[PDB]
């Protein structure tokens, strides 16, 4: 609404650079753009033209042609979200492990905003693959895309974004009770958490998988999983495997899902 605009000051690119680029940090470049079609598309394009995008950060105040998984979209209004993409060199890591990079990103986003909530409402955590949920609503969405030797990780985090503006199943920090969320502080914490999780992923650190399981809303829940191609499978999510795939219990039979949309059931 018009009133939420007063809760949406611009990002401070100068300050973010000061905090996030320098000794002790792996981020090599940070830019804030007023507007773009898709931050993911932009970093993919840079890589396609020969740019080294490892440790490169692109943040957009507004995104007009946002991309979701499986060809879906991502909606946004100006300054209502933290909208960013980062580049990650992955060629040094076995391809079977790349799926965990996306899971690590969701964990980073969750950890960056979790303390901002006074009372953690029911169902606050990670829905497989890496939706960030709070009170059943989708607080953030992550998209990982390949451009050898890189992966581009994209984060869309609803800070003051109203559900009526983007999606009926959406939520935001503001709609979770955070009266005056500071995107500058949140973006800084997010990128610091993200660096740590990427390093963990790159070194196959056991704590990454352990920390993910600890925050998983999906593991242990009855789910309907919509597979690519339109088929549904119903069962109980039991675990995540070493490729980041979802292990389903279907009446005693194990079904491993590499990609799909999860609906938590009663
Ligand atoms: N702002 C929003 N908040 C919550 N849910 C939203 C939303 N905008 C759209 N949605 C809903 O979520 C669906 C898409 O969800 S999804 O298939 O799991 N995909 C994702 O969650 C990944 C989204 C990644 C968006 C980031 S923002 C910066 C980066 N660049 C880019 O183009 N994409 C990534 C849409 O079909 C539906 F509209």
């Amino acid at each position: 609404v018009t009133d939420r605009d007063r809760l949406r000051p611009p990002l401070d690119e100068r300050s973010l650079r000061d905090q996030l680029i320098g000794a002790g940090s792996g981020w090599r470049q940070l830019d804030v753009v007023a507007q773009t079609g898709s931050t993911n598309a932009d970093l993919l394009a840079r890589a396609a033209s020969g740019a080294d995008i490892d440790g490169v950060v692109l943040i957009a105040e507004h995104q007009t042609a946002g991309r979701g998984r499986h060809g879906r979209g991502w909606a946004a209004t100006a300054r209502a979200q933290i909208i960013l993409s980062v580049g990650v060199r992955v060629v040094d890591v076995p391809v079977q492990a790349w799926g965990w990079l996306s899971l690590a990103a969701g964990l980073a986003v969750l950890d960056s905003v979790a303390p901002l909530i006074a009372v953690p409402p029911a169902e606050t955590g990670l829905k497989w693959p890496n939706d960030v949920l709070a009170r059943g609503g989708k607080l953030a969405g992550i998209l990982a895309e390949v451009a050898q030797p890189f992966v581009v990780l994209g984060v869309g985090l609803n800070v003051t974004q109203a559900p009526e503006e983007v999606d009926p199943d959406a939520t935001s920090l503001l709609d979770l009770g955070v009266a005056a969320p500071d995107r500058n502080r949140i973006a800084s914490r997010l990128l610091r958490e993200l660096e740590a999780r990427i390093i963990q992923w790159r070194n196959a650190n056991p704590q990454l998988a352990a920390d993910y399981r600890a925050r998983s809303l999906t593991i242990g829940s009855r789910v309907r999983v919509e597979l690519p191609g339109g088929q549904d499978v119903v069962g109980i999510a039991r675990d995540i495997d070493d490729q980041g795939r979802l292990c389903l219990d279907v009446g005693g039979r194990t079904v491993v899902v590499s990609a799909g949309d999860v609906v938590h059931l009663r």
